[PDB]
């Protein structure tokens, strides 16, 4: 280790001392600073223009159940349904009526679409279509049963009247219903325009009504569906960008500082990788045995690879979110998770600051000492937590309703080992003290045993490593 | 200790070592490892087949209560009774009428069953049959009472009508009243034969309403049960197994596997105790009084009989699993705990392959050296917490609902220090703040010194005992 | 210390060795253990017996509400009013109707009382009563108004009819009415004779309907109330104390051996006390200033004063549930809580033979040294949250719900810090973010600084307190 | 250090040994005990007095929504809508009639103002107020729109009769309509004078009921607000301030001990100051360098400001606390954060007379010395706190409710880690396993990696740093 002392400590090192090394003037590490006002400002103003468009949308629906289904209050979404047969005629025509008749009994102006689309001819807003088999004679007592997939669409046809028909005329063939969906479509205009200043969106709702009967079992649920396929409305009028574009060129500031920084931070990572192949012989080996794949590990510095991370994410996640203007996508959610992530790991790095200091690299690296320690009991517990998944799905899964798929189980055990919603699964248990006793106590053994294990015998633990680990660092 | 080094040193050895010890190639753990495939996928192939019968079952019972009970919204199942004398004459008539036309307003087609079982005489599907005493006077007033228990079942029988009786004409004598019943079932078929490609299983229920007046309060509970009693229904037809018989003889895997590694295990337990008859005397005895039943008993492997427990448990429980093909059995419980208690015990034996690794045996043998104090220390709580249970059943027990019963008090206190419902507790008793103001200060009490004595001074040892347990194992 | 050596040696002594020590044959420490069957068993079938009848006082108050209030639906009752002057009317003579027509349109067959008492004249069996001031003259905008209390009780005398009047010419005046209410009186026979297999009680409530008008708000709230008075009733017949007599000579073995085990052990009481004498002077005085009246403390045990203190009350307690046969008592709180605070407090005496062990010693005399250094530390945690049960109870005062008294703010707050019902209350608050926007910011910097003070720097000291106390008694 | 040893330890004394120092009789420290009584009895007479009078306020809101609002059952404040345009007309024209129809439908005895404010043209008491644009032509599928902010408000007057108009001649304008406001005005008389036994307060209530449509989404939201405004009634009578001026005269108990309080312990704040000018130079420096301004700090008493801390609030906030007689002021947030804030700051400098124990200071030192390292540690989780608030927002912003505002997440996520309604935000994502599948499998892997974060490894830091620090302060 001669003549190498020089440059294989400047790599060791801390712009806290840098400043005091050679005179470098460390803006290469302020540029990384920058990120957290921008990338974040990106982000929050594009929340607040995204939460604003959610309300509209998740507000006229509320508005079309309270006019389209038949006697819905609220609260009741999922347990509203249709028993008798002639429960599920008025459910139909009273929602054709109100359709016929909406620009007298709505506020709000809607207008009919007069569409060209596929499950419509021409001229035709509404469509309600059947389904039901080609043949099938089902008859208990008589088991001579045709079963043979092959649905048929017979849809009919309604159009809005313009100025101040045989749908009435309608059978079912309930024997053989598979579901009966409804189809509209409507424009409107958005009129949120003042704090925008500006031209509004222009909206277009896709509402389908669907009486779904697929178990065969007596009772049809009835559901509501919107999809707003947003696009600009016709205009010759001007006057829109005059601070509108101050938000069109502001994520070319976040292309610039993210790239500019792939771009710095990424020469270290060519520098790091460049400086391994002469450590590696460094004396015509000295050594030689003593290099061993994870004494190569602390060249390539983990904070370094985060922000590459990032900046990939990022600079594709802002030019995903370009997409808003003219771009016809509406996918909210591939634009959404690049930045959050992004953000959710750029505010991370800020704790690599934290460690220049003699007093926080204390209870940092009682983390990283710790960290190894934990993830190998983590994987001791899962072995035990997924047992429980799968015994209490078979036993307490036909009896109960929190218990009926794994995601469920492992959402229903895992938040009562924190001590939430406990009371209220013993408490459901008790309706079959006299339905089937042998179960309600398996279910008191296999409860109690379950949440007095991980209180007091597996939380004890990762409170006892970390103070295990914490006599370690400082002495 | 001469010439029993070499072979006593044998039976204490790990497989990483046997590869190295004599070249056993050992296949003889690795047919353990087939049992955590084979066992699970039994079971999860074995709990989707199951839970699609019961969202059938309990939703043809949502079904009919909507159809059988007088004015039964949802939600409101075991708060649903009648109060007046006409409202219970109007709920059995409309339970009688809908079941005489049931074709021409239900959807679901079911069909009437025309049995022959014992409520029923021959041609009679539906009997609503009183219960009341032989001879009974009660008067208040006039206190000449008697009192003998000698029912009477008066059924009225009733047929349904083959195409397009006297039952209204009806008395029942509230005053001695017991309960009034209905009976009747109905056929039908599941029509979910797609996803299983073959031809469904076929149903009949079998409904009870329950008009039950045991308290003789002036309120009457309304209820209604099933029991879907299945078999298979009549057909000529074939082309049925062509995959289903793969899983048919897939059980027999488990029926190999399991019995093959139950004769394998058993063998190293026939040789565990078949190598203590010569440590026993050794040297015609030399130390002699040193070996005393508990220096033998590490001789036998825990973690073996364990291994046996289950393949007890799974080739009993999956011989009961071929009950699902013809055979009458309902026994949809004893099947299930069997092989859900084996897969909750053939998981945690994952734990000796971790034991192998220098690293993992730390924290197991760490609860291996805690598990006596927690257990110890346990019954010292249990002691206290029975004494908790017994006193708050009688000061709180008429006031209050959560403090009814014992199986509820257990419930009630031990969801409690865990810190789930506790102001929803605290929050009941403040509707006895004028009404008897001796048990709401009881009350604050008696909750106030429970739930700051086990968080505060008995949570804490559970997590001393583990941090004190941990430098013992690492030092 | 030269003669004294043997005597003052055999008072400390363990059960363990006495049978080694002089041989004593040690019942009289085996007589005590026969408590913990005998008053756990006086306790059940107390409570059984006092259970069932709680279930038909509080199902006949629910069968009450269904028939006198005018629209209750079930769950309401704390939030069930009266607005307009109509609501009033009509809830008034539903309640008088239904009482008329009770023998037509109720089940359960009660019969009137025919009364005697105050609130009613001879024949008369509901009454109901107004309450106005003497002379008051309010008037908004002419503000000569007086008000001096003396209310005038107007009743309304109605008997019910024998075989198959003006009260509904009625004014009220409610610019002065104070509560309007309604008494009467229904017997009934139990039925539920046939568990107890021998004659059943024979009940009287007596029902107020009170139409309560205190703050003069505009709003009236509408109540019910019962109480069961119990006594039997009239017949000549027997045969009924075959086994019943043998729980009425039950509690004479409860009357024993507590006596003769408050004869017992408190004759050890005068033995310790006896023996103090000696230990004073002792060598007329050698050291006298040593005995210091905490050095005389580890005389008296303090196993035998909690001894002393259940007989105390068992024997308080059972000769005064001797009052169920026939004394007028219905003392169903001071009898209850006596049996179960000596319940509670027998069962903790089993911790004393535990201490007999050498393993379990360890952890209750860990309990012992750290139990003055919680007591201490919680002085200084109370002080602390008095201060924020005064603050929240002002400031949150006015515009919530649950921080309305301190007995409610003490639950709210004592509640949250384990983590229960914490995003209720910070979700009751943001319905405050536009009105009053300071208490809202005030409402964040309240909960946040408790919560997060609580749980991170209160509870981990009584982590530590254990933790530093279980290395003391170890070592 | 010679000559000022004598007057330096003067100054690090304590009141149980200046009592045998000087003999100083410490009357100077009992006066800041008569605070502790003083001001919580000064606190605890104003709530009862505040608490009272706001019951009064949010009772007769409930009464007014129960005849105000069409079809207003009770718990839908925030769900209560108008969907249609017929129920928009029957909602106002309900408003109207039962205004012009209260002294005979309603109890409570209201009067109308006749009133003389700025939205009432003089004799009318109700207005109903549309509010349209100026100038707008809104027509989806003819995109000509013009929007330009300039609202009027149209109102219609009316008053109510005297002995025993044309509003119902009305059109609305839906398609530019943005709300319609009702105001009116009602005085009453408080009844509560009795427990006061003078004079009562007399009200004047402010209704507005809002007939809001901002987001013009085809849903408009029913609101009501009041506000009573306060102040007495006429009356020429006498004998009220018998005990009234018992009140009115304590709070200058208040001002006088305080104040006397805010000039003593001042005082050796002007003690402190003054006596470091003498040790900074001390010897014409000899150490010189070592006084460092942290080892200045120690002379000032961290005490005494906290202590003068509240005095300045105190005497600020019952000065305030005196505009409840004849002042206009309804400012009963400032007086009230004021009162409370003291006496949460108050209570605390107890505390400071539990450390002259040498048991307490054990205790209360461990927290100093510890209070450092948590407020570092606090710092290093609020970095990665903020990271998910930002990142969560966006994901799960639009498809849920609980996480919609950054003040929401902050508490959802915060009320998580303490073990909170878990259960209900895992069961309100799987509403979306089938609509849009990534992001729920972002929210499991969102949830599960944060709340098994701060338990497992945060809040095992918290419990180590405490263990860590009541180490070093016994040894
Ligand atoms: C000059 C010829 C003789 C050299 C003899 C002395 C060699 C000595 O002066 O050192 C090598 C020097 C420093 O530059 P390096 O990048 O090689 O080394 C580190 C730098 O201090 C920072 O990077 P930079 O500021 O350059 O972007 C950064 O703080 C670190 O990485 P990190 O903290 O993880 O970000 C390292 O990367 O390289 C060249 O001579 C630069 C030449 C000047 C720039 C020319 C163009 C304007
Ligand atoms: C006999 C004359 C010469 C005495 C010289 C030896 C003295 C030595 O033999 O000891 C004193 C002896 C023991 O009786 P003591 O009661 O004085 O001393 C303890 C007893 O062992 C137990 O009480 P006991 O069984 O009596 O109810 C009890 O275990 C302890 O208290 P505790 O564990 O807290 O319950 C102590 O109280 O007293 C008398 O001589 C008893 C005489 C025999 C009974 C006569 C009537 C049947
Ligand atoms: C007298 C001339 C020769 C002096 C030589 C001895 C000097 C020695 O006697 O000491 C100085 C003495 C004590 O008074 P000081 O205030 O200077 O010093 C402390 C006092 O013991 C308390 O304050 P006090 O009771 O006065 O309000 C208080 O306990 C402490 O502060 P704290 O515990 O935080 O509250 C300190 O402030 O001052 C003057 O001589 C007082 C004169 C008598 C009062 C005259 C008017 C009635």
């Amino acid at each position: 280790e001669e003549d190498l002392r020089r440059r294989l400590k400047y790599f060791f090192m801390s712009p806290c001392d840098k400043f005091r090394a050679k005179g470098r003037k460390p803006c290469k590490l302020m540029l990384q600073v920058v990120k957290i006002l921008v990338v974040t400002v990106q982000l929050i103003l594009f929340g607040l223009s995204n939460q604003l468009a959610v309300t509209f949308r998740e507000e006229n629906t509320i508005a079309f159940r309270h006019l389209f289904l038949l006697g819905y209050s609220d609260g009741a979404d999922d347990t509203f349904a249709a028993y008798t047969r002639e429960q599920l005629y008025q459910a139909i025509f009273h929602a054709v009526d109100q359709y016929l008749a909406l620009p007298d009994v709505s506020l709000g102006r809607y207008a009919y679409v007069r569409g060209g689309g596929d499950p419509w001819t021409n001229g035709s807003g509404l469509a309600l279509c059947q389904r039901y088999y080609h043949r099938g004679h089902v008859d208990p007592a008589n088991d001579t049963f045709d079963i043979d997939p092959m649905v048929v669409t017979d849809c009919i046809q309604v159009d809005p009247p313009e100025r101040p028909s045989s749908y009435k005329n309608l059978t079912l063939k309930f024997h053989k219903l598979v579901n009966v969906t409804i189809h509209f479509r409507l424009k409107t205009i958005n009129l949120q325009s003042l704090i925008n200043n500006e031209i509004p969106d222009c909206y277009t709702f896709s509402v389908l009504i669907t009486f779904d009967n697929k178990a065969h079992s007596g009772r049809i649920p009835i559901s509501l569906e919107t999809q707003a396929h947003i696009q600009e409305c016709k205009h010759p009028s001007v006057f829109q960008h005059g601070d509108n574009s101050f938000r069109l060129l502001f994520d070319v500031v976040v292309i610039l500082t993210c790239s500019l920084s792939f771009l710095l931070c990424a020469r270290s990572l060519l520098r790091g990788f460049l400086l391994q192949n002469e450590f590696v012989g460094f004396m015509w080996r000295q050594r030689g045995r003593v290099i061993s794949l994870w004494e190569r590990l602390e060249f390539v510095n983990g904070w370094y690879i985060l922000l590459v991370t990032s900046d990939v994410l990022t600079i594709s996640g802002t030019i995903m979110k370009i997409g808003i203007e003219a771009k016809n996508l509406a996918s909210y959610d591939v634009c959404s998770i690049l930045l959050g992530t992004s953000t959710l790991l750029v505010w991370v790095g800020v704790i690599r600051y934290l460690t220049f200091f003699h007093n926080y690299n204390i209870l940092i690296a009682t983390l990283r000492v710790a960290l190894p320690s934990v993830m190998r009991f983590c994987c001791c517990v899962a072995v035990i937590y997924l047992g429980y998944c799968f015994c209490g799905w078979i036993v307490l899964g036909p009896y109960h309703v929190k218990f009926r798929s794994l995601s469920m189980v492992s959402e229903c055990l895992f938040s009562l080992i924190n001590g939430d919603d406990m009371f209220v699964t013993f408490a459901a248990m008790q309706a079959q003290q006299g339905r089937s006793s042998l179960v309600w106590l398996f279910s008191q053994l296999y409860l109690y045993s379950f949440i007095s294990l991980f209180i007091y015998m597996v939380l004890s633990l990762f409170i006892a490593l970390i103070t295990g680990a914490y006599d370690t660092i400082k002495h």
